Order: structure tokens, then sequence, then C-alpha cells
């Protein structure tokens, strides 16, 4: 190792010392990966981990943040012989990133369970010789920085990470593993994965992190989580703090899963003076589409979510709908599961139970009911017709008939005379999936007809013989 200026802050003895941290790291030329993340862990240790002994904010002393950064530190220089990877051209070598993230991985204990709570920092590295997936490729990213390869950075997509370096920042490499019971392809590039359009590697549109990325993604990492029933207070406030500094810099522009996450905060406990939460989801949105060629999904889901839990039904099966248009366009891939289940439910459990309420809330006389909007019919088509475009072409399907159930259940909670003002074109829609083509007949019969819908929905040939 730590450089002089680094050390005057300390002794850490609030949130916002904390914060004046970052803000003095954001303002060097390299913030210091380590040292942040270390602090970070430090703090949600003794808040959320282990309170005992806990009276205000428990005090970051460079004793022992100094000494927690040089075990780390000597780990990573003894382990790795830097003058075994000569730096051609100022940058590094696949087999040096191997090199890191294999000493990184060895050094993790044989067994424990892998998506527990609290073990995303290196602060649990050093403690708890524990990571999960995605602490496994920050560790790597900053275990390259302590050693001076200043090209190696860390790339995420929405259900996954990895690195990049080399030659122009071109090069990837996969660091850790992505899921339970996948084969690991640690050392291998992502390009099989980008070529063949998952969801896991975002086409190709995943976030190449800078340094101050690297930064806003350890703070999303933040988990305030004491138990299921109970969050620290505390590191909410600093979490949320420490992404409006990040905002304020610049460096959330191009992360729209920060974004999101800051909304979710500030609809906890808003912010005086701040943007509110849906603003924040629109900015999330605008960064997808100006960055990521609109090739994300959680940025619509976020919004979504949010007119769900505030019951705007309308706004909310808007969002799904956009979600829809963009998962169209990617082939259902073995690893992209997490967002099928995302899509299943919301298909299935969400939305049937937002329609639910509606139809009560009808029935007791509500006005300007989603139910008797067939802009809000439209939305739930085209929320379909974007899953069964997904599908087409994909080496894995994704419907089936426990899917039908619930599609015949939410078209019925719409009245024929609301079903039939929808205009389905070669309130407009245009179908771009074979399935939702062939189900427009069935869509405006005053009773669906549940048994086609089911048959055309699955693709299923026949009915029962006897
Ligand atoms: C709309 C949702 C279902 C709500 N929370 C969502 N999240 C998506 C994942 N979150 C994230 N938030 C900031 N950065 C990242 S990077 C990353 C991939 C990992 F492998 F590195 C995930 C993620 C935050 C939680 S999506």
């Amino acid at each position: 190792g730590l450089k002089a200026a680094q050390k005057t802050l300390f002794p850490l003895r609030s949130i916002d010392d904390v914060v004046r941290l970052f803000a003095a790291e954001l303002g060097r030329e390299e913030p210091d990966l380590v040292l942040l993340s270390l602090v970070l862990g430090f703090v949600e240790h003794f808040l959320a981990v282990n309170r005992v002994g806990l009276t205000y904010f428990p005090v970051a002393d460079l004793s022992i943040i100094a000494a927690l950064y040089a075990r780390f530190t000597a780990q990573i220089r003894g382990a790795v012989d830097l003058s075994l990877y000569p730096r051609e051209g100022g940058v590094s070598s696949r087999e040096l990133v191997k090199k890191v993230s294999d000493v990184i991985w060895n050094s993790l204990s044989r067994s424990y369970f892998k998506d527990r709570a609290h073990i995303q920092s290196l602060f649990s590295f050093i403690t708890g010789t524990k990571l999960d997936s995605s602490g496994v490729a920050f560790a790597v990213v900053g275990a390259c920085q302590a050693l001076g390869l200043r090209d190696v950075h860390l790339a995420l997509s929405e259900d996954h990470a990895w690195v990049v370096f080399g030659p122009n920042g071109e090069q990837t490499a996969e660091v850790t593993w992505h899921g339970k019971g996948n084969e690991d392809r640690r050392g291998q590039t992502v390009n099989a994965g980008v070529a063949e359009r998952s969801w896991l590697y975002l086409k190709g549109s995943y976030m190449r992190c800078d340094r101050k990325m690297e930064v806003a993604f350890m703070v999303c990492a933040i988990n305030p989580s004491i138990d299921l029933h109970t969050d620290s207070l505390e590191l909410l406030q600093l979490q949320q703090k420490l992404l409006w500094l990040l905002y304020d810099l610049g460096h959330l522009e191009r992360y729209p899963m920060a974004l999101g996450n800051l909304a979710d905060l500030e609809e906890l406990e808003p912010t005086p003076g701040r943007p509110d939460p849906l603003t924040l989801y629109h900015k999330g949105i605008a960064s997808a589409k100006t960055y990521y060629r609109d090739e994300h999904i959680y940025p619509y889901m976020y919004l979504a979510g949010y007119h769900c839990r505030n019951r705007n039904v309308r706004e909310a099966l808007q969002a799904w709908a956009d979600t829809a248009t963009v998962i169209q366009d990617y082939n259902y891939c073995r690893e992209d599961e997490e967002i099928y289940k995302e899509f299943f439910e919301v298909a299935n459990d969400v939305i049937p139970n937002l329609l639910k309420e509606a139809a009560s809330l009808l029935e007791a006389g509500s006005q300007g009911s989603a139910l008797q909007d067939p802009e809000c019919f439209a939305h739930l088509l085209r929320f379909y017709d974007g899953i069964c475009k997904w599908e087409e072409g994909s080496p894995t399907p994704v419907l089936h008939v426990g899917w039908a159930t619930f599609l015949v259940q939410s078209l019925g909670r719409f009245e024929g005379q609301v079903r039939q003002k929808v205009r389905i074109v070669s309130p407009v829609l245009t179908f771009q999936s074979e399935k939702m083509k062939g189900m427009k007949e069935l869509l405006v019969a005053t009773k669906i007809n549940s048994s086609a819908i089911k048959l055309q929905l699955t693709a299923q040939s026949q009915v029962q013989m006897k």
C-alpha cells in the first residue's frame, strides 16, 4: 504494498469514512481492487456475518487491513512467478492468466456450499478460503492488478464472469466455473458460446469492465443479508451511498444491472433529491440500448418487477413483453437455465397471480383495469410470442404442456370483447413466432378452446387414442 496516500484515511470509523476511501481510490489512476474488496468484506463480515459486540460500525484499523492485504499479495506473488511469463508488448499471455486462475482455484477449500452468502470478497478468500463463482473471477482480476497486469479486466454477462486481456484487450479467458454440474472450460475463450447465440454470452454484447466498473461490481456484490428475514441497514446504506458515488462519477453509465440494483435500493429507501426508481430503471434500459445493442434481459425484468410490486399490471405486462422481445433473438442453450427459470416463473406464477387479483378487483368494480384494456392483452400476447420465437432454432425446446395450462388461464382472464379488439397484422400487434401466428384464430373466441391452444403451443401432434 500500500502506498502512503492510500493509508491516510484509516481508521475507517463509519459508513461515510468507507465512502471517502472509495472516493479517494476512484480519483487515482488505478483504484486498488484488493484494498477495496478487503475493506468491503471486512465491514460486511462484522455487519452481516457476526454482529457480536457491534455498537455502531466495525472500525477498520489500518493494521488489520494492511495485514490482510499483505496475506493476499504474498500468496499471489509467491505462487505466480512473472519471469516465467514474459510480457510481450505490455500485455499478458493466456498462460499467465491461466496460472493466476489456477492459483486462486487451488487455494479454495476442497468442499463448501458455493452459493452461500458473504463469500464474494477477498476477505472471504483470505479468512475462509471460500469464493463464489464470480468472486473467483474478481479475485483473478485483483490478483492480476496486484501483479501489474493492467490489461486483465473483468468481463460480465447477466449470469457469468470471465476475463479479457491481451492485445487491445481482445482475448477472452474462462477463469471460473458456471452453474452446478457443468464441465469447466477454464483457460478457454468464450467464442463457442458467443457463436451459438446463448444468453449466457449475450451474443458478444457482454460487459468489458474498466477498473472503475470493477469497483462498481464489488459494490453490487455487497450482500446486506443477515438472514432470510433481516438485512443490515448499515450495509444497505453503504451500498446505496457507494452506488450514488459511482453514478455521480459516471461509472454506472455502461452498467445496466448496477442501475437496476440502485433503483431497487431507492424503492426501499429513497434518497432525498435523487432520481425516482422509475427514472433509474429507464436509465438502465437506455444503457443497454446504447452500449449493448439492447441485448440484455434484466433491464426490462428490473422494471417489470417494480411495476409488479406496485400492482401496476399494465406497465408490468408491457415490460415483460419488452423482455420477451429481447430473448426472441437468442437460442436457448445448455447453461441458460437461469433465464428459463425467470421466464417460467413470470409466465406460470407471477402473471397468473397478478391477473387473479385483477379479476377480483374487476368484480369489485375497478375502472381502467388491465383486464379491460386490449393493449394489456396485446402485451400478454407479445410476451408469449417472444418466448415462442426464442424457442425457434434452439438446440433445446422451451415450451411444454405445463406452460399451456397457464396460457389458457391467463387468456381467459380477458373477456372476448376485450380480446377481439387487438388487431393481429401480418391496439395492433405483429407476431414473429410461427406458434403464435397459428394461434391467432383461437385468441378471440368467447370460450377459449383450451385443447386447441395446448396443441398449438406445444406442437403436440395427437390427442388421446381412447
Ligand atoms: C431483475 C432481477 C431478477 C433482479 N436481480 C437481478 N440480478 C441480476 C444479477 N445481478 C448482478 N448485478 C450487478 N452485476 C452483476 S454481474 C453478474 C454476473 C456474475 F456472474 F458476475 C450479475 C450481476 C444483480 C441481481 S436480475
